[PDB]
């Protein structure tokens, strides 16, 4: 009956680069919309829907590192962005943090979403320690306005990424590796919306475990094999790009997805790995779909709240 409008937003450089990444992977169901007061990044985004916003004040260039032009650029063209916005369910936010667009215009736009009524999640980045100290200090004072603006927000520190590359690793394939933490929660929530399960999830249950929430942690993981509920739980919830692990959640919604061969013993095993992981009394909302297409694959998916 129900089929929620899911549309993810990038605003400023990081995000609409995160926008065209994401577009160039595909994904469908999902509508997406590039913000910018930058005109030459907007001509070359794939977003179908491109706000340029702040042309009276920039004169169609960016915001020259300065939040408070990226905030009032935004809050001149609200209107552009309601009617962008309009009919959303949910609505992602992503930006890199540090600058002036995405810094002063991500929680703009949040906000308004917020006030729409739709459910809001952010997921920023925070600027590399060499990108200096005033960068980071301005990155801080975005992500604290965006957390006052969103339902739920993931903080994706850029130092992390650091930790994942060898010393040759190019530079848009780390790039590619933060891209994903919002592109598999997008494809989770979907998933989770589009098919039913035999114990059943829905868009109702995500709004009780994201709305007006805070930090989140979402994740997934898959294995096969043996011990692959566990080593996909372990997955889901382990990621080295997060600000917010998983110790603290205090809520969970978790889908546990498999075959024909999805044991309960598993679905337990799975479930006492995040309860462990988070060190609290966890208010479990789960979840199983059965997909008779996978064999030996169990896809564990977490989003995680409560901190
Ligand atoms: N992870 C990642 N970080 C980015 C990317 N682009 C920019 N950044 C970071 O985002 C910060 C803000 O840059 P940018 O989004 O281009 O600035 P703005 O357009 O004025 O908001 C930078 O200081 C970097 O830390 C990207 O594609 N991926
Ligand atoms: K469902």
């Amino acid at each position: 009956s129900h089929m929620a409008t899911l549309k993810v937003i990038g605003v400023g450089g990081g995000g609409n680069n995160a926008v065209n990444r994401m577009i160039d992977h595909g994904m469908n169901n999902v509508e997406f919309i590039a913000i910018n007061t930058d005109g030459q990044a907007l001509n070359l985004s794939k977003a179908e829907s491109k706000i340029q916003i702040g042309e009276k004040l920039t004169r169609g260039l960016g915001a020259g590192a300065n939040p408070e032009i990226g905030k009032k650029a935004a809050e001149e063209s609200r209107e552009q962005i309601e009617d962008a916005i309009q009919g959303a369910d949910m609505v992602f936010v992503t930006s890199g943090m540090g600058g002036g667009t995405g810094t002063g215009a991500a929680p703009v736009v949040a906000k308004i979403a917020k006030e729409m009524g739709a459910l809001t999640v952010g997921v920023v980045t925070r600027p590399f320690s060499f990108e200096g100290r005033k960068r980071q200090t301005q990155a801080a004072a975005g992500v604290e306005a965006m957390k006052a603006a969103v339902d739920t927000l993931i903080v994706i520190p850029n130092d992390r990424l650091l930790d994942i590359v060898d010393k040759s690793t190019p530079m848009m394939e780390a790039f590619k590796e933060a891209d994903n933490v919002l592109r598999q929660g997008v494809q989770g929530i979907s998933d989770l919306i589009a098919v039913s399960g035999e114990v059943n999830l829905d868009f109702a249950d995500v709004k009780t475990i994201m709305s007006n929430q805070g930090s989140a942690l979402m994740g997934i993981g898959v294995s096969s094999g043996e011990n692959r509920a566990v080593e996909a739980a372990k997955k889901a919830i382990s990621s080295p790009l997060l600000e917010t692990s998983i110790v603290g959640a205090q809520g969970v919604l978790m889908n546990i997805t498999g075959g024909e061969s999805l044991s309960l013993f598993e679905a337990q095993e799975a479930a006492d790995i995040v309860q462990d992981a988070a060190d609290e009394d966890v208010n479990m909302i789960f979840g199983t779909v059965i997909n008779p297409e996978l064999q030996d694959e169990i896809v564990v998916t977490v989003i995680a709240t409560g901190f």
